[PDB]
């Protein structure tokens, strides 16, 4: 299990690094990205929307990795807690 | 968000190391610890059950750290997904 966790943690670090780089390049905060994606915030002028496909994919990867880590953690539950 | 995640990842590595040490001292696999805690495996003789108090505390901390990450990830939901 700890082998599985360590691999996922490494992948999460990588995913975070990618997202931070993409946000830096896009000149956008993570918060603003989410608000734009959900339809609440207008695209700021200056921001290149062409980054959004990759950002979306990487954010989905991060979510999936966190979910996968939690699935491993289910093996540590005793009596479901 | 990302500063929080980075700290949690570091705390998870620390927690894992602490558990590995306790398991080494106890001469117990993580798998066996869980099997014994859940009632499925008898206490092997030679194993000092006194280790179970700290092992349980540290495994609880590891679970709570992973849960903290789960909760952070909830902020990345868009349209509830
Ligand atoms: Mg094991």
């Amino acid at each position: 299990m700890f082998e599985k966790i360590r691999k996922i943690l490494a992948d999460i670090e990588d995913s975070q690094n990618e997202i931070e780089m993409l946000l830096k390049l896009a000149n956008l905060s993570l918060g603003d990205f989410i608000e734009i994606k959900r339809g609440s915030m207008d695209m700021p002028k200056g921001v290149n929307e062409a980054f959004f496909t990759q950002l979306s994919e990487e954010v989905e990867r991060l979510k999936e990795l966190i979910n996968a880590l939690n699935k491993i953690k289910k093996g540590l539950l005793v009596f479901g807690s």
